[PDB]
């Protein structure tokens, strides 16, 4: 039977991610409410980081503190300016308290574990940007960046997954690989969001990449630098597919197949909407997506086994591989990157 705190975490599941409530509702009842849960934690994480109204004095320490307010019975926030998107979930931040207590005490540990290392992430950050430039400049910086997010997102989940036992403990002592898992998925978006992040004032993408292209970041969507952008591009693309063979390691331990399907399609995902901004010029104009029709395909073939998703993998490196032009300065890495993949999945399935 649906309590009405669950049906809640559920209703705002829905309301706050367009792409995981469907993956996070088909889990195995072990880890559905619990990974439904660090969602919304982190989700609401997000809803107080990215509020500009909230000042800086009151915003850091609600975000290193939040951690501890997951204890605090009917904790609710109504501080978010009147139109920011996600702020009722905040408001009525009380159901996520009570199913976050609800859980295995071994899974409270992981989220607010996390909740706190990702909590005082960003409030480095928030404190830097009020301060400092804060603007990426190295590809370390770039990666720190992405760690703080999806990387310990990944993190969490691959502490949850092997906690039930639906993934193989050595996913633990080996941390590169729920990084790559992580950090493939936010470098997909960080690179196909680039115009509409760049027309809010956000800039992710490292100037030790750009600045060999362009002489500023603006310089990249002006029609006159179409070339040289999308050979900026072409580095980007090929910085995150260095991480394709260890999300694929990491998608070989899991042993519990809705764990599987939860975990394989983004990554699926992300190397279709890699494939579809390499050399696109369109990426720079606007906000692109693969067909649904290829979406579809995919959705069949990241459910299925390890088998069927390394197949994928494949068709999507040898696409890039042949979109690869020797004018590009970056040609050589790209086509040896994409024969790797190619060539590991071939010793794995031939």
């Amino acid at each position: 039977n649906e309590t009405e705190t669950q049906k809640a975490c559920f209703k705002f599941l829905d309301l706050t991610s367009r792409s995981f409530s469907a993956v996070i509702k088909e889990l195995h009842p072990e880890l559905l409410l619990p990974v439904c849960v660090f969602y919304l934690v982190l989700r609401g994480l997000d809803t107080i980081e990215d509020d500009t109204s909230i000042p800086l004095k009151t915003k850091e320490p609600m975000l290193r503190e939040f951690k501890d307010y997951l204890e605090q019975d009917g904790w609710t926030f109504d501080g978010n300016r009147p139109e920011e998107k996600d702020r009722e979930l905040l408001v009525q931040f009380h159901n996520v308290i009570t199913e976050f207590k609800n859980m295995k005490p071994a899974y409270r540990e992981i989220v607010k574990d996390i909740t706190d290392k990702m909590g005082n992430g960003m409030a480095d950050y928030c404190r830097k940007a009020e301060f400092e430039d804060a603007s990426v400049k190295t590809i370390e910086e770039y990666d720190l960046y992405c760690y703080y997010v999806a990387g310990l997102v990944g993190e969490g989940l691959t502490r949850l997954f092997v906690e039930a036992e639906f993934g193989n403990p050595a996913l633990l002592s080996r941390p590169r690989l729920h990084k790559s898992m992580g950090l493939f998925l936010q470098k997909t978006n960080i690179i196909r969001d680039v115009r509409e992040d760049h027309d809010d004032d956000r800039h992710f993408w490292p100037k030790e990449i750009w600045s060999k292209y362009v002489t500023e970041f603006e310089d990249l969507f002006k029609p006159e630098n179409r070339e040289t952008a999308l050979n900026c591009g072409s580095e980007m693309v090929l910085n995150a597919l260095e991480h394709a063979e260890e999300c694929l390691f990491y998608l070989a331990g899991l042993r519990e197949q809705s764990v599987f399907n939860f975990c394989a399609i983004p990554q699926a995902m992300a190397i279709a909407t890699l494939e579809l901004c390499f050399r696109n010029p369109d990426m720079f104009d606007r906000n692109i997506k693969i067909t649904k029709g290829e979406a579809c395909q995919l959705m069949m073939e990241s459910t299925q086994n390890l088998h069927v998703l390394c197949d994928t993998f494949r068709r999507y490196a040898r696409r890039i591989h042949k979109k690869n032009t020797p004018k590009d300065p970056n040609f050589l890495k790209i086509s040896i990157v994409c024969g790797k993949i190619e060539k590991f999945i071939d010793t794995i399935f031939p």
